[PDB]
């Protein structure tokens, strides 16, 4: 039963929850290898105390770290790069790998670990959006298991029947009554405020980074649906938004007979963790459990699509495949960046997005198959390249 | 394939959410028996609809009911009373027995079908408050298959995994990691309401047995009696929280700090078409939850110095059977003097605690009210004797 882990992603966020739930339960999980491409320092201390076999980092720190593992008499195994992480995941003694690198730098790690039959606790929704087909069927011709640990897909997951859960295209058996999935939102830092103070937003107004940006514009929530599409084996369609701002209840999922299962908890990543690592046993986690007796007032409402319309372009992207999904990631990526240096408004983002999504040079890659074992990677490297420099070039057009 | 029904108390509302089914499934369900002890012309319209092979009405109605049915033409069986209720219930003709007979009046009839290893959908919580034990055994020894249709109890059991659905026992093996069980109650009409108001409340304003049951909240103390047999649970693991909108039906704490739960609108079809068709589901024709339109959902501790009868089921739970049976008996005959405006509201927690810590009573807590042989006897002696004290309580009150 003891199962032996690679945490890809280490030293932030699901790292921290990971390694908590570690520390409370040796018997059942040990650290192979750890990632960190910029925290060295926390990495390092890290690997002072996990003792992982290998470690991995960036090609510009890795001298640096060496220095400090060999100071610190540490025997680890240093590693470097996209190939560093690749032989991490594929390991033949890891166990689990735990993917937690955030965006397309995440997608050949988790493409190794799928095609060695590894389990998968996926936290990296963008090699999803980029390449779930490819991720997916590969993870089912080497016998990888997914389990989501986002918190709203570990809630459908967690909501979903046993026969579902091992296996995602049950789904569509009328038996099991799935009638759509509910994805919660909480709405963002503008839910309560007008498209004109969207508009005008600054930089600093917009984050209250990356991930704060797409929750403001409701990209986050577009990126999560098209990640569902592919874990869930459902189209878009099938998959709807309902905005709940107190982030109590984690998503749901609506059966035929008229039942809603939901998920409720906490923030604490923990929770969706402990539910991954242990399944299907359940583990203590550690959080501080949510407090029933204490909630506010739990509210929902109807997703504001003209105000949030990077949610209405994800479903477009999603009804035209992975190259369209792709397109929209890519340009999404670029267009915050652009927002980021005060080059376009936060208005302008679904602008760009929009602009790329229906290019002609774009839109006649859309026919390829992304999917192609052998052919897809690269398919889906092309495609982003091409879309990143089209996507420069129609910031230069608007402010031009 | 086909199941062929009985619906024990088919006038009421589960059994006419449970006839809107069949009339929607005719390939999967059909009548086989219909009861109902005191709604003659209803049953004959039923029986005329439905043509089954066998009725029972009361004693009482009998020369009446079987009259209108040699009026209309029928072919039906017509039996009475306890013995005709066991006959349907046991009928080798039966695969599931729809069991919504209030009270007493349905104990024996639900102990015949589990007895006959009958698929048992349960509505009838005072048979698991007075005979749980023996119900349950029962049911275990002859492989019957208990799927409750109270709301809140099959909400419970939508959020627990497919093992400890299957087998109730499964809950005490700690891999599944079952925290709690959380009980949602509405809070009934004196919610709102101060002490003195209950004090003073005319039976006009309290309200009929099951609505001074929910402005009490006794209501909420037999439901959590019969989910500790339901669930095999003692009542500290079992908790209660106000939840006035009753959107959210129950939910189910797990040691990671997810709570799974139920959420629905109030329409009985939802949890019967999730019983009927287990494992499977089916489309209930309800209107579906509107998760777009729901006002804000609230949620806070019961006052259990306000809730006096709460605290008192919970009490009789740990003293066991016999305690649940005094209970749930006194409670009956405090009930019916307030209805007769010989006590108030208030003074019907009182009555009940007076029982409770009855001497004469309490050494009878320690009789095995299971036993195979000897329980149904035990069972129906404590409640006679109860009912006796319980008279005599009130009598001593309007006094001193």
């Amino acid at each position: 039963t003891l199962q032996s882990l690679a945490i890809l992603g280490a030293t932030g966020s699901i790292g921290d929850s990971t390694l908590a739930i570690i520390r409370q339960h040796p018997n059942r999980y040990r650290i192979h290898a750890l990632t960190g491409f910029s925290r060295v320092d926390k990495l390092l201390a890290l690997a002072m105390e996990f003792h992982p076999v290998k470690i991995c980092t960036s090609p510009d720190n890795y001298a640096q770290l060496s220095q400090k593992v060999t100071d610190a008499g540490l025997d680890t195994i240093i590693l470097s790069g996209d190939e560093g992480l690749i032989e991490i995941a594929s390991d033949e003694a890891v166990d689990t790998v735990v993917a937690a690198i955030v965006g397309a730098a995440g997608l050949s790690s988790t493409l190794a670990a799928a095609g060695a039959g590894k389990r998968i606790l996926l936290a990296n929704k963008e090699s999803l959006v980029m390449a779930g087909d490819l991720v997916i069927k590969t993870a089912k011709k080497h016998g990888a298991t997914i389990l989501p640990i986002d918190s709203e897909h570990n809630a459908i997951y967690q909501c979903l029947p046993a026969a579902i859960q091992a296996d995602n295209t049950a789904i569509h058996h009328t038996s099991y009554g799935i009638k759509k999935l509910w994805l919660t939102a909480s709405g963002g830092s503008f839910l309560d405020k007008s498209i004109k103070q969207m508009q005008n937003a600054s930089v600093k107004e917009a984050v209250n980074q990356k991930i704060s940006i797409d929750s403001a514009t409701m990209m986050n929530k577009g990126l999560e649906l098209i990640e569902a599409c592919h874990l869930f084996d459902l189209k878009e369609h099938q998959i709807q938004v309902v905005i709940h701002p107190n982030s109590v209840v984690h998503s749901l999922v609506e059966y035929v007979d008229g039942s809603f299962l939901a998920q409720l908890g906490t923030p604490d990543m923990k929770t969706p963790i402990a539910h991954a690592l242990a399944y299907p046993e359940r583990i203590k986690s550690g959080v501080m459990p949510l407090d029933l007796y204490q909630l506010g007032s739990l509210k929902f409402l109807a997703p504001d699509l003209d105000k949030f319309a990077c949610l209405k372009l994800a479903r477009y992207a999603a009804r035209l495949g992975t190259g369209a999904c792709i397109a929209l990631n890519t340009a999404n990526e670029i267009a915050v960046e652009a927002f980021l240096a005060e080059k376009i408004c936060l208005t302008d983002i679904a602008v760009i997005v929009k602009a790329c999504l229906d290019d002609k040079t774009i839109a006649q890659d859309y026919s390829q198959d992304f999917g192609d074992e052998v052919l897809g990677l690269e398919r889906i490297l092309t495609m982003d390249k091409k879309v990143r420099k089209i996507a420069t070039a129609k910031i230069k057009l608007l402010k031009q």
